[PDB]
């Protein structure tokens, strides 16, 4: 069972302001000590899904959080839904929710949880995408690894802009990235 | 499929047209890692309206086009603006040497990448990245790529090349970009 | 046998301008004919751990070399020190030095070595990172594959900066990309 994913229809999974706000799809494939990471967003509706920075100049990022145990079962604080993630059947989930998926949680090593320590930039990746497939519509996702409280593992997403976007549905295109797995 | 490389050998020769025959080689590289595939992209423009650009002289040549078509099988269509002849599986630096009948796998997955349609069209069917002519770090240009958009085909991934900056007789040859996309089967 | 890398830890095994100087975390992971790459860069000591550029405006741009021999070994003249660049076991690397790794090498075809033929720059590829995790304190990574001499492989990294930094330390945030392989 290589993929763990949201299956990649549009049905929302997800809650950033307001219940089924959003469709996260995140596809997480695992090739061997890397994870193959993919991922989009559809806002839906609510506070996010049109911004307007005239109307709301301080409404400029949110954060959508992966929460998951030692066993890589995702925990229900997460903003996507439990129902919504699953290793891959087809075109969607195995029927039953999976009990262990530690192979695709980011190393614990490389991505520590938070401490005394000296804390290191290398638990972050940043991307962009376009709203609206628009190349003038830029916000920025950046992904960490492991640095949320209540959990053994973790993988947020923080998106953000820095253009008054005017009744711009917030909608992305796709971005790819990998990082280091656990096991 | 499985674990599969489809590409087009990675040679310099010419496999491409864009304004006129062969004025092109597209360098890509598909990987099929479970459901994803890992994708691997340049370009080289060695002849024609597209090989050196002077945006002084002809400010509005600003964009061009590269559509890869297939079939039900995944097989590529000869209207495609890579050329059938050297794209398939990969065996050594070159391919294997019966022309490919079955790469479904390989192929942009319809529900995430859905054909158009009167639905609602999202952004998720595109990755952008930006690639360096000539590898100057100062003459970027945007790769657009776009799964599943064309007509008279069952799959389809789209490359479009532009740039807003105004270049001066430079040749249009790129560095390297990588990205992914959700498999079909 | 899938993985070759430096370890997940942040113990110093690079040398940019002084003897351990820094942490070059890699990960290089075999998905058939493409490597799939993992990077990122931490400085702890010497001329590149804290950029002053009002104090030193030279001080712009370094280079890390990786160069390999025919069976794709690590050669000692590269930055990267050989005593922890092996193939993974855990979190750590396998008892016994690797003695073949061509299947991780960058393909020579695709990225040949320098001659009288052109020169093509898909040999190259760019990517920016962010220093200390701060989206306004990007660096250009530049990783070229096959160009150096005296050696049958190599993939470099180069690292430089336009913008005058004062006091900003050089550790980032990582980076993903891929090559096509050799075999
Ligand atoms: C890959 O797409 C982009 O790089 N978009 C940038 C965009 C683009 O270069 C320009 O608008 C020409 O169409 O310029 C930008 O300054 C912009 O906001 O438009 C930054 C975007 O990331
Ligand atoms: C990854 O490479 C880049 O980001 N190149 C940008 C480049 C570079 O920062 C500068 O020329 C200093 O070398 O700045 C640019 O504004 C430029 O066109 O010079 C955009 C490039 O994408
Ligand atoms: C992924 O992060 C970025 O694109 N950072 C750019 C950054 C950012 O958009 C802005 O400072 C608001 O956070 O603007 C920049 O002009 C900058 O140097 O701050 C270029 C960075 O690559
Ligand atoms: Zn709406
Ligand atoms: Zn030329
Ligand atoms: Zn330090």
């Amino acid at each position: 069972t290589r993929t763990l994913w949201t299956t990649p229809d549009t049905s929302p999974n997800c809650t950033i302001a307001q219940d089924k706000d959003s469709k996260l799809t995140l596809v997480l494939t695992k090739c061997g000590s890397q994870i193959l990471a993919n991922v989009s967003l559809i806002v839906v509706a609510g506070k996010y899904h049109i911004i307007n920075n005239k109307t709301n100049p301080k409404i400029k990022s949110f954060t959508i959080k992966l929460l998951f145990n030692k066993n890589g079962v995702l925990l229900d604080n997460s903003n996507l839904g439990k129902a919504y993630w699953n290793f891959r059947s087809g075109n969607s989930n195995v029927s039953t929710a999976y009990e262990k998926a530690i192979g695709f949680m980011p190393n614990l090593v490389a991505y520590p949880k938070p401490s005394n320590s000296k804390k290191y930039a290398r638990d972050i990746v940043y991307g962009t995408i376009y709203l609206g497939g628009k190349p003038d519509q830029p916000a920025v996702i950046k992904t960490t690894f492991n640095q949320e409280t209540g959990c053994e593992y973790s993988i947020t997403f923080n998106f953000s802009w820095s253009k008054t976007y005017e009744n711009v549905e917030f909608e992305t295109t796709s971005f790819t990235f990998s990082y280091i797995a656990q096991e």
